[PDB]
């Protein structure tokens, strides 16, 4: 209907077909031999396919299959396409465009690369732009975005190296003869192994874009007008490229507190993952998941770590679970400067560039009680949130609407206030800032634009995992948010402590690993939120997110048989409610 | 209706109540003060509660609440119960019974202890009988059953100790300075740590039965008649105890092949987990999950291991996944004597009892091609299946029907051919032989018998995990079973290889970890079977079993956002079908 109007207008190269028709197969192999990529809509596979056939005549004047369209215009039936192919005209017909590209993606990260690769699959001439603006100290990286270079990938690899520290401790209890005195961790050796894998990913994306015929440009993009993108390369050469559809996926960069010596002497997560020297005695300022994750693995790798907290841990997360995360960290070598804020950072030593050793800094601050903070640290890491930098990316005259935070205000299909311009990932306002979210949004948007899809990205009940020393996985609402939304009387919380079987012989803690189901009483005990603290929390939580998406109830958890022995099986036998007052201990 | 007839007849002590009624609360606190345990049916919480009130008069002649029943007989209303309490008659009224116990459970294992504890909660006078018949060599254990003593618990703990072997190898790549030359495993030190935890579980169950007022009798039970159970204690003293309801939960014991020297010189999984000596050079005869699990961790702990296979691995499991399990094992130190069967076991050395060293045995066998097998092994483990031993437990004159395998033929509510006698766990014919299955069946049966529940145990789509070197988790149908059931044309299989992020820096294999979704085309692409090969497969699979229980489709997997970086997130982005012929490699 109107779907067909939007499909024809937006698709670069699309073929309307039936799977049974011989003429349709004839065109398919001709396009395959000529190496012309395209989208295919099989009308016999659709419920309203007969109605679409009738509506094609509003664009083509014919109601039969096959029907080939290029960039809003009807190209021809079976004989017409074969006419172009025999006369060697077909290549010029399919390349005919108003702009240099069908899609220009500004930002070669999680969402950007996912949108770029998916679009090229349906014959959209795609160009991806990626530029890494160096950190204050001069740290830069390759193609892949935050997650690949300075995010999930190097974070969880260092989290794993920190997990091995306690695997070495457990091994002795499990019978392994080990001299843990004379066992130390080499930071630089780990970094080299981490950066070697990131390098293969940087190279992996370059090859993938080359294989998908996507034009990769290592350049700073700037959308001067709806269709024009200004590019500045490595040589500072300035030029303009044009594109029909524009996808903004520039992401975010870490924030610095406005205090003397922060930019000059302190570092962020951007610098940490490729740091040529061991941080040593480290102060982490912030209470985000980035702050606790970074401070977590540094302490496990034998580092003297202190976390400066202004007010609370993990703002936005479940505060009962956030406390349990912090309690485990505090009991396992992580110090906390509670109710404290920094005032200034002053240098005592410059970073040893040749010996690869950290400098020395003295951090002056103050507690809420009036007491002064004055302690020396070899490395100061700032993790006080991240911000979009779209003032560098958009000229205000284009008309792309931003919120008070500087993030793009988008519709449910990622459309900006400029119709051809779209925004995905971290810069999309009000959306869960995660890697899979950006990739899902990028792929799905690319399918709607060029393949005539209707499927939108579901941003509700997106499961997360904080990779702290003891991992915390969550899917849905926090207990406090569910109570605020529906009232305390409409909320039932089933909970229980558990101990991994691995922890028993290892002589690790009882009643520390914890899980809960936040349920709505009036809605057949609907699971509103799932929360789990324990090892492999990401692997545990994932499967339940599919069930919660389908509208899982407590009864659905009860009728499902557990797998023994696992940590995740405790979700199936939950019985203790919070309202009963019965202790959740094992 | 008829539900009430069955509830009243079977329940030991039950109170029909309303949550609003003050008289009902008066009886509740009187029973709580007198420490009389009971079941409570709140009629205002039920949809048909008004209809039940009317039907109570067929048993009590009254339609009001509260109504107290003891073992099929109406005891009294609010005033009558308080009359018994004031006259000190109530204790004698609630203890009044035809038999010594309301429930006698023969078998103190997974299902048996779960059924015993749950029954006692609703005021059923319960006695659990547990006796461990020593192995041919004289190995015996405490209360808990197979899983606790010689099953899941010691299996996964030794699996973990084998997992630490490769955590030590990976640690070096993650930056840890380790001298792996001069790192060895002590078997006895591991066994002591494993048996110390099993000992706390043995003690844990004894205390739990004592706390729930369950009479534990360390005695061999024999059901001579529907209600009579003959017990033989440690002193060989023979006596008879009577019980209204009988739960058979005697489980199974490992089978021996009928060959010379098998019983005398070979051992089973029953002996392995508390073995005072290191098995050393070991031959594992069998291809079950027990066979591959035991051979898996022995090879990881530095053991020379060979597996004798008659025909195929993991019969009953997905044979594509079973091959991938075996391929990983073969590439990681596990040798396989393919198409081979044993003929005889002959002793070369007797087990060193004082030095705690293994003996020596020579195994004679033959391959299918006519070649002779003749190799020396320090330990021979038989894992050729398990069998019920109910000839020792039931006198044929009772009338309990058994199948050709010797397992109890039961209804969907676990009822035998003798109405008061029930069977749960491994001895229940045609049911998945797992620990959680037995516990679910035991708890649910105990709730139906004494608390008036209607919920039956769902035995369909029970998720499993084979804890081999590389773990394999499965939920639902195997690919070959789904094709046999619905035809090849109605089956679509989505699959992809994956690599754990942990494996990247560790320099472990690409394209070895594997997952697939077996789907039915005609049923909205319904997920019939989930299969995953990789680390933490049990934690991965569990959550999906809830979704599959709810009738998960491929679309439900697609709309669910993944968690990054995890192994389980690959299930959300599956696209490669087996029918397309596209390679599943990354
Ligand atoms: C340390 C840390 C840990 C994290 N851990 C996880 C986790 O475990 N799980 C998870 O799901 N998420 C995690 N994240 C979040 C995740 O990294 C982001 O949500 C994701 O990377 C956002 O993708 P994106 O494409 O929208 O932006 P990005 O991935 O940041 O990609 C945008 C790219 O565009 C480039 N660019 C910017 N401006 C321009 C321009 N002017 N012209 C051309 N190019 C430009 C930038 O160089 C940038 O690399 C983590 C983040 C951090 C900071
Ligand atoms: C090595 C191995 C590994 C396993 N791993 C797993 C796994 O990881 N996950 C999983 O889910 N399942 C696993 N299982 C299966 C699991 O152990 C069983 O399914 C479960 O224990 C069955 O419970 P049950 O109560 O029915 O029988 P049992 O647990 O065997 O309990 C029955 C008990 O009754 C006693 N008994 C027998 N006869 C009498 C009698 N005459 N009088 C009094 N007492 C008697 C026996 O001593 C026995 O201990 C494993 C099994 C083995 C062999």
């Amino acid at each position: 209907s109107q779907w067909l109007r939007k499909t024809v207008d937006s698709a670069a190269v699309i073929l309307f077909s039936k799977t049974t028709c011989p003429y349709c197969k004839k065109v398919k192999d001709v396009l395959a031999e000529a190496k012309i990529k395209h989208a295919t809509i099989e009308l016999d596979q659709l419920s309203n396919g007969s109605a679409i056939q009738k509506c094609l005549a509003s664009f083509s004047k014919i109601e039969t299959v096959p029907q080939m369209f290029v960039r809003g215009k009807f190209i021809g039936d079976s004989q017409t396409v074969l006419k172009y192919y025999s006369n060697d005209e077909l290549a010029g017909i399919v390349n005919e465009s108003k702009y240099d590209y069908d899609l220009i993606v500004i930002g070669g990260g999680s969402g950007g690369l996912a949108a770029g690769k998916e679009a090229a699959k349906y014959g959209a001439k795609t160009a991806v732009l990626d530029y890494v603006e160096p950190t204050p100290i001069g740290t830069t990286w390759g193609l892949g975005g935050t997650c690949v270079n300075v995010g999930c990938i190097p974070k969880k690899l260092m989290h794993q190296a920190g997990l091995l520290s306690h695997a070495l401790e457990d091994a002795e209890h499990f019978g392994w003869s080990l001299d843990r005195s004379k066992i130390s961790h080499n930071w630089s050796t780990m970094v080299e192994g981490v950066q070697s894998h990131i390098g293969s990913l940087n190279w992996g994306y370059k090859v993938a874009l080359r294989d998908n015929q996507v034009t990769y440009l290592n350049a700073k993009g700037r959308l001067i007008s709806p269709h024009e993108v200004q590019i500045t390369d490595k040589n500072q050469k300035v030029s303009t490229i044009t594109g029909n559809k524009i996808i903004l996926a520039t992401g975010e960069r870490p924030k610095y507190p406005e205090i003397p010596g922060a930019v000059e002497y302190g570092i962020t997560s951007d610098d940490l993952f490729s740091l040529p020297y061991f941080p040593g005695k480290t102060l982490v300022i912030g209470a985000s998941y980035v702050a606790l994750e970074c401070a977590g693995f540094l302490a496990s790798l034998g580092g003297d770590v202190t976390v400066m907290v202004r007010s609370i841990l993990l703002r936005g997360f479940d505060q009962q679970m956030a406390e349990k995360v912090g309690d485990y960290m505090e009991n396992h070598g992580v110090k906390f400067a509670k109710l404290c804020v920094p005032d200034e950072i002053k240098q005592l030593k410059v970073v040893d560039t040749e010996n690869n050793k950290p400098g020395l800094l003295l951090v002056k601050g103050h507690y809420t009680d009036g007491k002064k903070f004055e302690e020396e640290f070899e490395t100061v890491i700032f993790a006080v949130g991240r911000e979009p930098q779209l003032s560098k990316v958009l000229c205000e005259t284009v008309g792309v609407k931003l919120d008070k935070n500087g993030r793009v205000v988008c519709t449910d299909d990622e459309q900006t206030t400029v119709s051809n311009v779209y925004a995905i990932g971290d810069i999309n306002a009000g959306k869960p800032q995660l890697t899979p979210v950006a990739i899902q949004a990028g792929r799905y948007l690319a399918r709607r634009l060029f393949a005539g899809a209707t499927e939108l990205t579901d941003y509700s009940n997106v499961a997360t995992t904080v990779f702290t020393p003891l991992e915390y996985g969550a899917c849905g609402l926090s207990e406090e948010d569910a109570i605020e939304k529906y009232g305390d009387k409409d909320i039932e919380v089933y909970h229980s402590n558990f101990k991994p079987l691995e922890w028993t012989v290892a002589h690790r803690e009882d009643n520390v690993c914890y899980m809960k189901l936040v349920c709505r009483k009036s809605d057949n005990m609907r699971v509103l939120g799932l929360h789990v603290l324990g090892p492999n929390a990401g692997e545990i939580t994932q499967g339940y997110a599919v069930a919660i998406k389908m509208g899982a109830t407590k009864a659905d958890f009860d009728r499902t048989i557990g797998i023994h022995p696992t940590c995740s099986e405790t979700f199936t036998t939950l019985h203790v409610t919070k309202k009963s007052g019965v202790s959740p201990i094992v």
